[PDB]
């Protein structure tokens, strides 16, 4: 079964260990061979061996560190490149196997008291909006997407059964050039990266994987409506959407600038024009056709009625020349009036394309339809004019310091200080209000500024390049009206759509109250237009709680939204965050996304896919068409099929577990006097801050991503599971053990649940953890080490208990042994990442020099292990 | 065995019917359909059906005639994909296993009395130079090449067993677009192409096939020559090199004007900047090292010595850009100076990336070094500046008359009536005068202005643009002296090689002589630098006396060339022209090459590919691997294991031979009364000169091609036949048929010779070529058409009786197979051809009006006859 994997893994290795040897080393790769064994050893209790490890890792000179580093970084990269190749083979998993979609379209078609109209009309109101995230360790300079399409390719040729040996040698021969180019072709940031870097590599995503990885999606979809409905969707509706926050998200950032934004606005319409042109290229000399319609000839007629679909393709493809034309210069920085044929919107390139869609059907040109022009006539809907929506996001709090200064230098009081009650008064009246607010010519302070000046580019830009104004940290009904004021004052001409982000355990607790009385302001709910979108903060309310608290809090204020919005006719949106177990990708995601309460997804998919899991889920063309197929059948039942209401008692189980859990959580983080001493030596937290890593600039006070990443480096995996398992002992030291038992046969969202700590504890390395402690932790702390690595062992049973099963994650077998492999690929950075802190750690307190070669190879082990433990949070 | 070849051709048939049902009828299907059964019918002897077959044909209407036209087009069409995919693909005749390079080299290794070092010198020496031609029946507008390559690349895929259903179905859905596109993209020239359009199908070879082509002949090579002799050739040595005639060859063509060249020569430059572009691209990204030699660092040192490799990449890159936009302006008749970094040399891109090479083999990067910047490297070589050097061509008449009407001029007398003694002694007096003798403001007529404009622009050009100066009809050593007088009047730098064509049996009868007495003239001696190239014309020799005289005539020519030329101690390079035995691709031709007259190769294989064989040699990357692997064996068995000299007796057979059939063809064509009557109304010799086929302007008279090309569509192939069959039927009734046989077993000029009979009887068709007579020809006409329709049956049994077969071409057996193949889908075309020749022939007799729905469907069945009948000369 996995023998076809190991075997290729087996084989990328030895093609690496020989380009090593060529290379510059035998030695290096005895430095290598050393350290697995010696740490296997040491791991399977040999104390002697330990010894042997600590002293061999304090021998390795400065010139050894990255060498060795990328060595086992690369081994751990060929690792998931067999992993993933495996997962999309058809003798393997086979993750884009059109089956997932008809199994779940046949389970609908034949599931009594489902009318197949229902269904229908479930079909023709799906919708997908993934949106793009920054990949917080990128640590090159240049993407590399576009090189693993090919490692891939390659291993899809080798495949072959009967592959004569001269076609065999010639594939191995490339497999070795491509190595070759990874173990030669090191690049490594010096430097932070930036916004546009950032907003870069998300072309990089689109181009290599998305740009074709849609349109086969939507066929695929297609044909298998069809073959198990009876029906195709029409060719107008483009059920997916891809979005970015790079460049629009500027919570907690202050490279993300006004400036930056407008030009990363800038950069996606000049790199669509760009992917655009190859599409029409093809387009212009594949269109030969002359036979066309009255309305095709009269929308020419004369000129070109000679070569009627060519004309339409040849005026677009000036059209696109004459904007990207346009952009390079503004991009350049230089201001020239707009050529007449300025692409701004999407209809402008539908338009054509579509017309020629429709002489080709009615001329009996079918074929020729249907195929490339149809793929574009997609990406046009999917992607468009900006390539990206991106989206905006800023903390509430900035909007009230703005506004304060604002009202201060009026005369008209101090914002940030009147009740909340005053502060509708006051957005009611100026929302309202006729005459302007802002000074002409005003002179605020940088922040102010930066928040004003942001309206203005989502102002200045086209209608339909920015989806969305995001609030982060929103408390309370002036929050959303705050903003839309200072977009009104920014002079706005459409009605753009802003969220509150709830990310603590009370807003979530107060989402509900927060909605309904903005819904019953008539203001506010004409303005709206049927509809809201709520963004739900998992992620941090689970910093601020603990994930079961977190968990409940978010399983409770969707639920109160959901039935508050259905009163009120609005169509909601639930806007989901990073990580939880919607993240988690694959099958898991599927069940997760069908655990959420009812009506739920019943107005769309939006996401926000970790940057981290984007090679996992978007990589090549085919993983994004499984990622995309497994998301559409996880809408479709969820709204065909909701899960049952809780009993009652299930909801005391919750109520319950949730305040055993916040309490113990929040007992150690918060409470305990030594966790933070402790955090700061066992996890590389402060390094993480230090290091190029993210663009933003170098316990309440960090970040999700930050407290997550650096527990996931140590391999305790603290956040993941914490006070989960001690609250389930606890409960089932009352006799409720038969109640939960029975909430995870039968309730979807506790199973998923549990199921999300199995993997947390599959990942997690309590001998790993310890030896950070043995390496970087003072004595003292050590007691706190043991006590938090023994609360997981209890937790492991309890866990396992409930399951019934006695082996962590039984009911996923692929990902448990996916698991199991990068494991150990990832065992050894551990284990040098322990020494390169050491060395790091040990140069600051006396006031050395940052060696540069430490500095890298603590990068690499950082984005390896990131690589090899994937989803953690 | 050929199972698999027959389920394709039936699988894409199935396909291309699908698609017409859709299309457009049921009707055309039936068409189709009718006309095959009634075909095969009437041919097997039913005299009613044959009946029904000519009121079938009849009543096609004039809408119908196209459309049932393009679908048996076609059809042949995916039969010759099915047919060259076999060729390619391991499990069939795999035409690019390297195992036919390593036979050849197996075979010389272990030869006593062959010292290793006489193989490595032979190696050493290589030398290939294939001269592209145009196509004369290419009929479309744009190139399909590009489309052929993705058809056969589906075709790969479907080859794959185990291939998941979904994979299937995807490959499929894609075959069934592109087949469609095949229908529906209808292009049809409406007018004569141009030399800059068959410059530019040139092109389309180059990147579709070239381009990839060549570099991995040379990798397969190299890695041959490793393994079988243990070394590798040096990385500067790069054998072979590409050139082409369009835009170059005006012989008989007033539309190839110097105004022409001048622009085809700045084209290809323009392409070639296009095609290094891409290459040096990659380049820039991938070259990344920063590890470089104190040489490399130096030729950079400092402002890019952070970032070597790139640098020069980067560079080269800038320098490419400048000279594209250049020539981009001049293309456009603008006249601007050129910038700085203009390249016109190949030592431009030469030098830098040879540097990066060295560094990188230097510094431990071998690997990278020998992948992409390799294939650069020999595509430089191959490629190069100009992407293809083109070769002049221009009638000795020409040169004479210009010389003539510049003498009259200048009141010195008139050269075209000085004997031969006074023209080399006027020649040789200016050949050496320093005063100038073109008139400085002269007023020719136009043929003169245009010899002396080409001349200037050859002049003008950068040396390495032109590869040669080739004087068709080259009788006399003025002839050749000639031109190097205009060429110096033009002012001209370097030697230029000028090479004279004898196309005649006199001249290459007296080839010998003339070349002595050249040699002997010690001021020529030193002008061509120890090297000249002869131009042996076989194809016009044939047209001449016939293809027996011929053929021996030009055995005879070069052996004595070759002795010539070694005495003197010249190296003589024998340009080889079209069809004949050397250019039917393959084993035959591998036979071929080997057949020739020892020292023959010894200075290289120069040949003129033929226009219709392109996309059989050189139209897929891998055909072009198999092309040149089979010429570069060729090469070094000739020149290693020459073939043995002839028995005195046989020299006597073969000149009896070749008089017996001199004078039988001369008797037919020459001769006889009826011939040339009969050849107008039994041929489409006429209206292959009418329609727009080849870019030249709408039996002495005539040219190889149309002699050739009329005789192929009647299917009757007289050129290539007619009195050799006789003269050896003759010689066998004087009981030497046992030597017949004796020189068919051991000498492989003669065995050679009657193989190349079998190929063309194994593809004429004397029921189609009665057929033409029923239909097409004066029932006054017919005894003729039956005599020499006889003649053949006779000539196949005196040839199967010589070779002891009872079957034709019997020692290749895909050969005989593929033509049998061919010959049933190329059947219904020349059944439809008739009619329309009738249709068309009597519109005229009748002052009517060229109906364009009947000329295009003569144009379809000319190409597609061509297209299934390959060489046929
Ligand atoms: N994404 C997997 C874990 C992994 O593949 O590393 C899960 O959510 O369970
Ligand atoms: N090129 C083949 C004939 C063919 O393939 O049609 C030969 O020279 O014998
Ligand atoms: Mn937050
Ligand atoms: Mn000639």
């Amino acid at each position: 079964q996995y023998s076809a994997l190991r075997s290729n893994v087996s084989m990328l290795g030895k093609v690496l260990g020989e380009t090593i040897k060529d290379a510059l080393g035998e030695h290096i790769l005895e430095r290598v061979e050393t350290i697995r064994k010696l740490s296997k050893s040491s791991r399977a209790g040999n104390d002697a061996n330990r010894q042997e490890l600590l002293t061999t890792l304090q021998n390795l000179s400065n010139d050894e560190l990255l060498p060795v580093a990328r060595a086992f970084s690369q081994f751990l990269n060929l690792a998931n490149t067999a992993e993933q190749y495996h997962s999309i083979s058809p003798k393997g998993e086979a993750a884009s196997n059109p089956e997932v979609i008809a199994r779940t379209l046949r389970k609908l078609k034949n599931q009594p008291e489902l009318s197949e109209d229902t269904i229908k009309k479930a079909v023709e109101s799906l919708s997908l909006e993934l949106v793009l995230t920054a990949h917080p360790t990128e640590i090159t300079r240049r993407t590399l997407i576009h090189k693993m399409v090919e490692v891939n390719a390659c291993l899809k040729q080798l495949d072959n059964k009967d592959i004569a040996d001269y076609e065999h040698n010639q594939l191995m021969r490339r497999l070795r050039q491509l190595i070759a180019q990874s173990w030669h072709t090191d690049e490594i940031r010096k430097l932070r990266p930036s916004p546009v870097d950032e907003a870069k590599w998300g072309f990089a995503v689109v181009e290599n994987s998305l740009w074709q990885g849609v349109p086969n999606y939507l066929r695929e979809l297609n044909e298998q409506l069809e073959e198990n409905l009876g029906y195709k969707l029409p060719v107008e509706f483009v059920p997916v959407r891809f979005t970015s926050w790079m460049g629009g998200d500027r919570d907690g950032n202050p490279n993300v600038t006004a400036d930056i934004t407008r030009h990363v606005l800038l950069l996606s319409r000049w790199k669509a024009t760009d992917l655009f042109l190859k599409d029409i290229q093809v387009l212009v000399s594949e269109l030969s056709m002359v036979e066309a319609t009255p309305e095709l000839l009269a929308l020419v007629g004369e000129e070109g009625a000679a070569e009627p679909y060519r004309y339409l393709m040849k005026n677009l493809r000036s059209r696109l020349m004459a904007t990207q034309a346009w952009l390079e210069a503004r991009l350049k920085g230089e201001e020239l009036p707009k050529p007449e044929g300025l692409l701004t919107q999407n209809e402008e390139l539908w338009e054509p394309l579509y017309a020629c869609y429709q002489s080709l059907q009615a001329c009996g040109m079918g074929i020729i339809a249907n195929g490339d022009l149809l793929d574009t006539l997609r990406r046009v809907k999917c992607f468009g004019v900006p390539l990206v929506r991106i989206d905006i996001r800023q903390e509430s709090t900035r909007h009230t310091e703005a506004l304060g200064e604002l009202t201060r230098y009026l005369g008209i009081g101090d914002y940030e200080s009147w009740s909340e009650a005053d502060k509708q008064a006051f957005l009611i009246r100026e929302l309202n209000s006729k005459r302007p607010l802002l000074p002409r010519n005003w002179q605020p302070s940088a922040e102010t500024r930066e928040v004003l000046d942001t309206c203005q580019v989502i102002a200045e830009a086209p209608q339909g390049s920015i989806a969305a104004y995001v609030i982060s940290m929103a408390k309370t009904p002036s929050d959303v009206l705050a903003v839309h004021l200072l977009l009104k004052e920014a002079g706005i001409g459409f009605a753009m759509p802003v969220a509150p982000l709830f990310e603590t355990l009370d807003d979530l607790n107060n989402a509900n109250d927060v909605m309904t009385q903005l819904l019953n302001i008539d203001w506010y709910r004409g303005l709206i237009q049927g509809k809201q979108m709520v963004m739900i903060g998992y992620s941090d309310s689970a910093k601020d709680a603990g994930v079961m608290a977190a968990s409940w809090a978010q399983y409770q204020a969707q639920d109160a939204l959901i039935k508050t919005c259905e009163k009120a006719g609005i169509e909601l949106t639930l806007f989901h965050g990073r990580g939880g177990s919607i993240g988690r990708g694959g099958a898991p995601a599927h069940a997760a996304l069908l655990s959420q309460p009812p009506g739920s997804l019943k107005g769309g998919l939006r996401v926000t896919e970790q940057g981290e899991m984007i090679r996992f889920k978007y990589g090549l063309p085919e993983i994004t068409v499984s990622s995309l197929s497994l998301y559409t059948g996880a809408i479709l039942e969820a709204n065909l099929l909701p899960p049952p209401e809780p009993k009652e008692s299930w909801r005391r189980i919750m109520d319950e577990l949730s305040v055993i859990s916040c309490d113990v959580y929040r007992g150690y983080v918060r409470e305990n006097k030594d966790f933070v001493p402790y955090f700061r030596s066992a996890t590389p937290e402060q390094e993480l801050g230090k290091l190029p890593l993210g663009s933003r600039p170098a316990v309440e006070s960090l970040r999700a991503i930050p407290w997550i990443f650096a527990w996931t480096q140590n391999r305790l995996m603290l956040p993941a599971w914490l006070g989960a398992g001690t609250a389930l002992q606890k409960v089932v030291e009352d006799g409720k053990q038969s109640e939960l038992e029975a909430m995870c046969r039968d309730w979807p969202f506790f199973s998923t649940r549990l199921g999300m700590l199995e993997m947390v504890f599959a990942k997690a390395d309590l001998w790993l953890a310890e030896y950070y402690d043995q390496r970087l932790v003072d004595k003292a702390l050590w007691p706190l080490g043991k006590e938090l690595r023994n609360l997981q062992e209890e937790d492991i049973k309890v866990v396992l208990a409930i399951a019934n099963d006695s082996h962590l994650m039984a009911d996923l077998p692929w990902i448990a042994e996916s698991i199991q492999l990068r494991n150990i690929y990832t065992d050894p950075l551990n284990v040098l990442q322990a020494e390169l802190l050491h060395r790091s750690r040990q140069a600051e307190k006396e006031g050395q020099e940052p060696d540069p070669r430490v500095e890298q190879a603590l990068m690499v082990t950082i984005a390896g292990i990131a690589a090899g433990m994937r989803n953690t949070g």
